């Protein structure tokens, strides 16, 4: 209920109160903040774009990749360097030719920011860019290469270390000579999903979501029955992320579990696996004790467009919690079913104030 003030301060004429919408979503924000958060991208206070890349990033969420990848190409270097980090926590892989390119950035703390990132997506076609990144004039852009070919370091970059360790000069040979001194990935992470130590089973969620591999499914699905929550939650987005169909079943089961944020992630990844069997336990999840989850529940039955939601949405047009409303009204839109129409003229003379205010609107939008 802190949430939707920020959101909603999002869009309000003072640039003074975006930034700290902005600044607390950061800080706050989750997966409902994003369609919004994107929009404050476009701005016109460097501050507010700024600081709305840093909470995408933060949040993690794929829908924010290609309007971050159009912020590296803003005109602020500092906004520039928030979409760089932020594609970096994303881990999304479709960043990483354009995060390419940011490695020659005018300035020198965008290409920090773009070496970095560019080192925890762990995409080997960076290597050859980050190599000659070790030349750069900064010391400080060429230390941030040399922290990012570790970071991936495959097969491919203990190749360019004993090219560079042969044959280079300055920082760059110094570099690949310590790395000789001191010294697939998937298989690693299912195994970490096993491990005792919670932190290292979240982080391997996280990480087989982003590689996308559908080995992972599986060992995800056994996830989603883990001890704890946040683990269970990362597993259900990574499910998500995916897209695989067989964690369909599972996902569903999830719809069900204690946690509030476990109940809301699992949504979430049954609207982008986009299948009819979610259209039942998500409907009846639209009366969860917790808002949030009857957010996702409309936004989900939104991405699967089933007619079977149109009615269970126009009654969630007179939920409590405003942005519920807000995303059962999206959803309508999305369905748009010749029963939507129907069903929002009903409303437009029956209605009361927001649900009113809203079939009128849909009314207004699809005439021509
Ligand atoms: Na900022």
């Amino acid at each position: 209920e802190k949430v939707e003030m920020y959101i909603k301060n999002l869009q309000d004429d003072s640039y003074y109160v975006r930034r700290a919408a902005a600044y607390a979503l950061g800080k706050i924000g989750d997966e409902r903040a994003v369609e919004p958060l994107i929009k404050a991208l476009k701005d016109e206070d460097a501050w507010v774009r700024r600081a709305a890349a840093d909470a995408l990033g933060q949040i993690g969420d794929e829908r924010a990749v290609e309007p971050l990848i159009k912020a590296l190409k803003d005109e602020d270097g500092w906004v520039r360097q928030s979409a760089a980090v932020a594609l970096g926590q994303i881990g999304d892989e479709r960043a990483v030719e354009p995060l390419i390119k940011a490695l020659k950035d005018e300035d020198w703390f965008v290409r920090i920011a773009a070496a970095f990132a560019l080192g925890e997506i762990g995409d080997e076609r960076a290597v050859e860019p980050l190599i000659k990144a070790l030349k750069d004039e900064d010391g400080w852009v060429r230390q941030s290469a040399a922290d990012a070919l570790g970071e991936i370091g495959g097969e491919r970059v203990r190749a360019a270390m004993e090219k560079l360790a042969e044959t280079g000069t300055g920082f760059a040979r110094k570099v690949a000579v310590n790395y000789l001194e001191t010294h697939e990935k998937v298989e690693m992470y299912i195994k970490n999903l096993q491990d005792d130590s919670m932190p290292v089973r979240y982080d391997a969620a996280d990480a087989l979501g982003k590689i996308g591999d559908e080995r992972a499914v599986e060992p995800l699905i056994k996830a989603l029955k883990d001890e704890d929550p946040n683990v269970r939650a990362s597993a259900a987005d990574a499910l998500g992320k995916i897209g695989d169909e067989r964690a369909v079943e599972p996902l569903i089961k999830a719809l069900k579990d204690e946690d509030g944020y476990v109940r809301f992630s699992a949504a979430l990844a049954l609207g982008k696996i986009g299948d009819e069997r979610a259209v039942e336990p998500l409907i009846k999840a639209l009366k969860d004790e917790d808002s949030r989850v009857r957010w996702s529940a409309a936004y989900a039955l939104g991405q699967i467009g089933d007619e079977r939601a149109v009615e269970p949405l126009i009654k969630a047009l007179k939920d409590e919690d405003w942005q519920v409303r807000k995303a059962a009204a999206v959803a309508l839109g999305k369905i748009g079913g010749e029963r939507v129409r129907a069903a929002m003229e009903k409303l437009a003379e029956t209605g009361t104030g927001f649900a009113r205010k809203v079939a009128v609107n849909y009314l207004e939008t699809h005439k021509s």
